[PDB]
């Protein structure tokens, strides 16, 4: 459906003619429905703009709202036009107001509108969150605008590099507390009419843009604390949460991370007060709305009785990197979406920057690798993978933007960044960017301010050199899409990189660290030059070199055979001179490699091999994740039955191990890392049949079930001993976690009771799972697309699920963009690897290409090239792999 563009109204990008200056907004939501089922709030708002250049229309935002239409005042006297009518366009979401005459420039005008929408269980824009305390059914009221949708709670010019200022006024109940951006204003007020509601005016916020509006009205309470740097924190919650502790260690690390940030960039935090806020509706991790700060409760609320180590790494995680959004995003803000790397690649990095001040014994830096790098390698090795910058005049609809919120943008920024920060040294990277931060401060930014204020630092200084000016190599990372497999012949020397696949050429220029036998090298540089020599990479008899120490920079490396075999023997040897970091990249690479055809697989299985005495997290978590790959394309085939053995062999002494140190499983290692590696441990040994495992969590599962009050389980091991005892049992199991689930009170409990359901292997079962997952009074919205995609996982659920969601498509695509959906289409098509599930796929296309796809529509594409790509992989591959797990069991 095409718009004319002779019509600016038509376009999706707003006119450059009027820019706000301030808004006044007052809302009020009403927690009781009205007499069907509506819940609804009532609005009030002036904006005031100036005139840049003549124009007859002012076209704002507005979305699913209904006005009871609008009127304009001039500033003081500036004569103004009349009103001559007002329309709403809807594809484009705007409201209309074609004027008699011509609004003049460096005039001031405001425009004041009344309004009404409903508080939808949407999770988007003004919407309604439910609980439940005691036996008493509890409503609230909360926002999330990002990226679109302040416009659904109010008229504004919502793009985020139009920044201005807010004025909030809350009307809400008498007993119900108002939060908003800004400490409020004085003392709430009687509303006139109604003395049961109050009026609460907040302070004026500093300038600022439309998506980190935030103003929630309830009954939640808080913990306090004030920060070194004088900032008031409080954490918010449902009542029984914060009387229960759980919002205890955000309290923690809240303060402590802000000021670390503070500090490190140079840059104070200007507000009073920062909220924490935890959500039981939410549908991201959490919001960075500046001062007040949403999160879901698993993001933010913490049991140290019932949550598990993940759940504990997950809090100061999210948190941190909310918080560097404060500096990355909210102090300064991208011009506009097609840059949104420089909000969240940033947030993405430092939160470990944060996130390692709170918690130094964590060592959680290294984290970031396969958090983050090996991730996104998987999706940026496609061809249809896109920049971290994509074109500005590319990203025009919601759907794009939404679609930018993608891997690419947060983790292969955050990657990007490390390796930028690491070839500068952070200390002179801090300093470029506080400079970067004064600068720009209020405004609005592109990735070229940015290398600009890199330069500068670099140029002040003498230490450290680079090859080229700061933008030529970083314009590489960031203008095209992809990164190259950097190829060593170690006989020669020869060094060489290609753009690795499934206006700069595909060239990049790669700082690269080595290491030969296990020592030091000189950095090198190559430069944009597909090849190169240098004796760094020459090798001699019995000697081995790796490039990229601890994975540092953004692109995989292939030896050759000889240096390969060398890497495995020393493995076998002792693998200790080799960094813990740099053992799991010659397995991801490895695997990756055989992915792309580049390598025989049998290397990759064979890189496989000293895992055998390996106790560390991180290997193990390399080769897990790679064989992930070979589970969703063999699980279904003969080569699943010796796979499972090979794993099963491969896994039983690290299982010992652990049995030993941990004295039966009722000690917990002492650091995470190794904790981790716990986890791991179990997990693999019940998912690929090791008896000992499957005893273990039939017999505690058993436990559990004859008290049920008394939990019998380590909440670190509770994923692997739920999932394993459903999958060994039957209803009996299934109806008590299910029953478990239905009262639990604790969210990381709720979270590890619904992947574990997805585990049975009864197939009416997971049926009737499914149904429930369209239910709200059973399973809620929010989470409904990961427990789909849990079923899906399940080998017996991929048919159901698969079944469930094109049947039930319609339905789906209103409700459950921001990233969930594109989620769903990913999860649920993972494993095509055949021609008739191709064109299964193609005919779902074809079947729902009325109602498009929305923010999932890039993910189906991908979906598609790389069910193709499978298709091809699995009949090369299947023989040799099978072969090998057979000799190798
Ligand atoms: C909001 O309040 C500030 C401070 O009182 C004021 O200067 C600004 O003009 C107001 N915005 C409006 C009236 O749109
Ligand atoms: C916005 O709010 C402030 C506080 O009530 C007020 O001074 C100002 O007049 C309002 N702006 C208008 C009515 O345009
Ligand atoms: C918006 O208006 C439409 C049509 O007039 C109506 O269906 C809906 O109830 C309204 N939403 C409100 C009043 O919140
Ligand atoms: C607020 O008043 C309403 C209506 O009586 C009540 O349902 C709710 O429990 C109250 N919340 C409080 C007192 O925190
Ligand atoms: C919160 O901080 C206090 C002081 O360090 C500590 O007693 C408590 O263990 C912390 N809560 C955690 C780490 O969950
Ligand atoms: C710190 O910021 C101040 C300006 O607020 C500036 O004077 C100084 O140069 C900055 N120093 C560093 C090391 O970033
Ligand atoms: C965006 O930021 C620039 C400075 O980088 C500023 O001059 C411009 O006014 C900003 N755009 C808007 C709409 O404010
Ligand atoms: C690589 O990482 C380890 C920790 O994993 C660290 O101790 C070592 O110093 C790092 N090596 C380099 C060259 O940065
Ligand atoms: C393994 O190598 C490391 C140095 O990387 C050394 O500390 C250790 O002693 C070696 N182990 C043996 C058995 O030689
Ligand atoms: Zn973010």
């Amino acid at each position: 459906i095409t718009l004319d563009q002779s019509k600016p109204w038509n376009r999706y990008r707003l006119p450059t003619t009027l820019l706000p200056d301030s808004y006044n907004v007052t809302l009020r939501p009403y927690l009781t429905p009205n007499a069907d089922g509506l819940y609804i709030f009532k609005g009030k708002s002036i904006v005031r703009f100036i005139c840049q250049e003549p124009t007859d229309v002012i076209i704002i935002h507005s979305k699913k709202l209904n006005y009871t239409m609008v009127v304009l005042r001039g500033v003081g006297d500036s004569q103004v036009p009349e009103i001559d009518r007002t329309e709403l366009v809807e594809l484009t979401e705007y409201l209309v107001v074609h004027l008699k005459g011509s609004l003049q420039p460096g005039h001031m005008y405001e425009m004041e509108s009344e309004f009404q929408g409903e508080l939808a269980d949407d999770l988007a824009g003004f919407y309604r969150s439910e609980y439940m305390e005691g036996n008493v059914k509890k409503v609230l009221a909360t926002t999330q605008m990002q990226s679109t949708d302040a416009r659904k709670s109010f008229p504004c010019f919502d793009e985020p590099a139009m920044k201005a200022t807010f004025n909030i006024t809350l009307i809400h109940p008498n007993n119900l507390t108002a939060l908003s951006n800004m400490p409020p204003k004085g003392s709430s007020t009687p509303l006139a009419e109604d003395p049961n509601w109050s009026v609460t005016e907040f302070e004026t916020t500093p300038v600022m843009s439309t998506y980190l509006l935030a103003y929630i009205v309830s009954e939640f309470q808080s913990v306090n604390e004030t920060a070194q740097n004088g900032v008031l924190i409080r954490i918010w919650a449902r009542p029984n949460a914060i009387a229960e502790g759980h919002g205890m260690y955000a309290l923690n690390v809240t303060g402590p991370i802000l000021n670390f940030f503070a500090n490190h960039y140079n840059t104070s935090y200007p507000l009073p007060k920062s909220d924490q806020i935890a959500l039981p509706d939410f549908n991201a991790g959490a919001m960075e709305n500046w001062g007040l700060v949403t999160y879901r409760e698993n993001a933010l609320l913490f049991d140290p009785q019932s949550s598990s180590i993940s759940n504990k790494e997950r809090v100061v995680t999210v948190i941190a990197h909310e918080l560097a959004h404060q500096w990355f995003g909210n102090l300064v803000t991208l011009a506009w979406w097609n840059d949104l790397w420089l909000n969240e690649g940033f947030a993405s990095y430092v939160e470990y920057l944060g996130a390692d001040h709170a918690e130094p014994t964590w060592n959680l830096k290294d984290l970031i690798v396969p958090g983050d790098v090996y991730r996104v390698m998987a999706v940026d090795a496609l061809a249809s993978s896109h920049p971290l910058t994509t074109p500005a005049e590319e990203v025009n609809t919601p759907a794009q933007i939404s679609e930018m919120f993608d891997s690419i943008s947060y983790s292969k920024g955050a990657s990007v960044i490390r390796m930028l920060s690491n070839f500068l040294t952070e200390d002179l990277f801090k300093e470029g960017l506080a400079s970067y931060l004064h600068a720009f401060a209020y405004q609005n930014t592109t990735y070229l301010d940015l290398w600009e204020h890199l330069q500068k630092a670099v140029d002040a200084q003498t230490s450290i050199r680079l090859p080229d000016t700061v933008r030529a190599i970083m314009d590489r990372w960031t203008l095209q899409m992809g990164f190259p497999v950097i190829t060593v012949d170690t006989k020669t020397g020869n060094i060489s990189q290609k753009h690795f696949l499934l206006a700069f050429d595909y060239l990049w220029i790669v700082p690269i660290s080595s290491i030969k036998n296990g020592v030091m090298q000189d950095h090198y540089w190559l430069r944009d030059v597909s090849q190169a020599q240098n004796d760094l990479f020459k090798t001699a008899s019995d000697d081995w070199v790796l490039l990229n120490v601890n994975v540092t920079g953004y692109f995989q490396v292939n030896y050759d055979e000889d240096n390969w075999r060398m890497i495995q023997h020393q493995l076998q040897t002792n693998l200790s001179v080799i960094p813990v970091i740099n053992r799991a990249q010659v397995i991801y690479d490895s695997f990756n490699l055989a992915t792309a055809h580049m390598v025989p697989v049998t290397l990759a299985l064979d890189n496989t091999l000293f895992l055998n005495g390996e106790k560390e997290y991180m290997p193990w978590q390399a080769a897990l994740s790679s064989l992930s790959y070979f589970s969703l394309m063999f699980d279904r085939s003969e080569v699943y039955g010796p796979m499972k053995k090979y794993l099963r062999k491969q896994v039983e002494p690290l299982f010992q191990h652990f049995e030993t140190l941990t004295k039966n499983w009722t000690e917990r290692p002492e650091n995470l890392m190794d904790q981790y590696s716990e986890i791991n441990a179990i997990s693999t040994a019940c998912s690929n049949g090791l008896p000992q495992c499957e005893n273990l969590a039939k017999t505690l599962f058993d436990q559990w079930m004859s008290d049920p009050e008394n939990n019998p389980i380590h909440p670190n091991l509770r994923s692997t001993i739920y999932c394993n005892a459903i999958a060994q049992g039957g209803q009996d199991q299934w109806d008590f976690a299910w029953g478990q689930l239905q009262q639990a009170q604790l969210v990381n409990e709720a979270d590890k009771l619904r992947s574990a359901l997805a585990c049975s292997n009864e197939v009416w079962l997971l049926n009737r799972y499914l149904g429930y997952t369209l239910n709200p009074d059973l399973i809620r919205k929010q989470d409904a697309t990961s427990t789909i995609n849990s079923i899906a996982s399940n080998v017996i659920g991929q048919p159901l699920a698969w079944d469930f969601v094109q049947s039930n498509w319609k339905k789906l695509f209103q409700d459950y963009g921001s990233f969930s959906f594109s989620n769903l289409i990913q999860g649920v098509t993972r494993r095509f690897s055949s021609e008739f599930e191709l064109q299964q796929l193609e005919q779902f296309k074809k079947n729902n290409m009325d109602v498009g796809f929305g923010s999932g529509t890039r993910a189906l594409e991908q979906a598609l090239e790389k069910t193709k790509a499978n298709i091809k992989w699995v009949k090369e591959n299947k023989e040799v792999v099978l072969n090998w797990f057979i000799e190798h069991s």
